[PDB]
DNA sequence: ATTATGACGCT
DNA sequence: AGCGTCATA
């Protein structure tokens, strides 16, 4: 009764960037607007890889992961961008460039948690009580929310799809009581009303269209900003959840899509999200563990305390390249001109680092992968980083894997080096 | 031969 | 510490 926590203390965001790798290049070259586009990494394997694909493109059953040439194939005239190569590898620095330029825009209006380069969350909690504060208890206009869906409505006693948005906006905010500040529903249409703000804003400065989420914790933020993409957000409410649930697979839920969820639905017995409901918190700690049963318990009911945490700034920097195929490295030169090569982007992002943001890396992280290792890292090891020098940083790597080499003479390495991965971590101020 | 990342949890 | 899981363009 009075004392069931349901989970509506906050108003959260998650802003998502349409397409974005795609909507970068189509920034720089006009001709990309508009049309079926895709970005690809690489173009000698099979066209390349496509790792963002445009909504029209989306159209023609162009995905990511597919190679170009398959792509091709659906779709004749999609238009291609390409990542940038420097020593030898894809650069993605035009990237994090552009999502800093939206990530600091967000800041203006609240603290955020990066959460990938494209994407970040809000807690817009405090935001929403001084907006209510001078609003003076102002009904909220539609005209307030021109881009926002009200998850499950309209229901109830047009065949247009904007015509529909509006009928749902025009329920919703028929039904809102905004005479009460504490009315979760009221302050999660206000955090809406912010969000378009935002929105706006990111368009406005920087081109680029994004959607979003609204709701009362990161895991719903983060689904409702998917059920309406691109360019519009959504809310969803608390009441919204059962319904919602009532149809939605676990492994949609973020955390579930991988081995977690699939076995949630071996063990259990059961397809969607609301059926958890039906099983007791110690039930799903017993089969899950302590700490995921609760949050199972509770995230099935709506309810998540996970926080957005103040970090703007990635808190590593990482170099990586893959070397497929034929092209695994089998001598120690090679090795070493490509523990080189990385090691010269990352002393070149370390000191862009250092200047921006008055912070040092301390440790470097040496990881590679080994032919046969169905494993994606096949070994892990950290040595001191205590100088921003490219030679150093690559001398120290191969220092610490120089004995993974199997051959008895030391000019071959193997077995051949499928993988190199060099990463900065443990930041100190500076 | 999707690749290049980046965060968090476990022991 | 090193490994595993999950995620995101
Ligand atoms: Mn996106
Ligand atoms: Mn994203
Ligand atoms: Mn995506």
């Amino acid at each position: 009764g009075p004392h069931m926590a349901t989970g509506q203390d906050r108003v959260v965001a998650l802003v998502d960037m349409d397409c974005f790798f795609v909507q970068v290049e189509q920034r720089q070259n006009p001709h990309l607007r508009n049309k079926p586009c895709a970005v690809v990494q690489y173009k000698s394997w099979k066209g390349g890889g496509i790792i963002a694909v445009s909504y029209e493109a989306r159209a023609f059953g162009v995905t990511r992961s597919m190679w170009a040439d398959d792509a091709k194939k659906l779709c004749p005239d999609l238009l291609l961008a390409q990542v940038r190569e420097s020593r030898g590898k894809a650069n993605l620095t035009k990237y994090r460039e552009a999502s800093v330029e939206v990530m600091e825009i967000m800041s203006r209006f609240a603290v955020i948690e990066r959460a990938s380069i494209d994407e970040a969350y809000v807690d817009l909690t405090s935001a929403v009580q001084e907006r209510l504060q001078k609003l003076q208890g102002q009904p909220i206009s539609a005209d307030l929310l021109p881009s926002t869906y009200i998850e499950g409505l309209p229901q109830g006693p047009t065949v247009q799809k904007e015509g529909m948005r509006k009928q749902g906006l025009f329920q919703w905010l028929d039904s809102l009581q905004i005479d009460n500040l504490t009315s979760p529903d009221l302050q999660l249409t206000v955090g809406a009303v912010i969000v378009e703000e935002m929105r706006a804003a990111i368009e406005r400065e920087t081109g680029f269209q994004c959607s979003a989420g609204i709701s009362h914790n990161k895991v719903l933020a983060k689904l409702a900003c998917g059920l309406n993409k691109p360019n519009r957000q959504t809310l969803v409410s608390h009441g919204s959840v059962p319904q919602l649930f009532s149809q939605m697979p676990i492994r949609k839920i973020r955390s579930l899509g991988g081995k977690l969820g699939a076995s949630v639905i071996e063990i259990l017995g059961i397809e969607y999200m609301g059926e958890l409901t039906q099983f007791t918190e110690s039930q799903l700690q017993s089969h899950f563990g302590e700490k995921n049963g609760s949050w199972l318990y509770a995230m099935c009911r709506g309810i998540e305390h996970d926080p957005v945490k103040p970090r703007q700034l990635p808190k590593t920097i990482g170099c990586s390249k893959n070397f497929p195929g034929k092209t695994a490295l089998a001598t120690r030169e090679q090795v070493q001109w490509w523990l080189l090569q990385l090691a010269q982007e990352l002393e070149e992002r370390l000191t862009k680092d250092r200047n921006d943001n008055d912070r040092v890396a301390t440790q470097l992280v040496v990881s590679i992968r080994v032919q046969g290792d169905k494993r994606l890292s096949s070994l892990r090891r950290c040595c001191a980083l205590t100088r921003y020098d490219a030679h150093k940083m690559s001398h120290d790597a191969f220092t610490v894997i120089k004995n993974c080499n199997t051959s008895g003479i030391q000019t071959e390495w193997s077995p051949p080096l499928t993988m190199l991965f060099l990463c900065a971590t443990k930041f100190s101020a500076s």
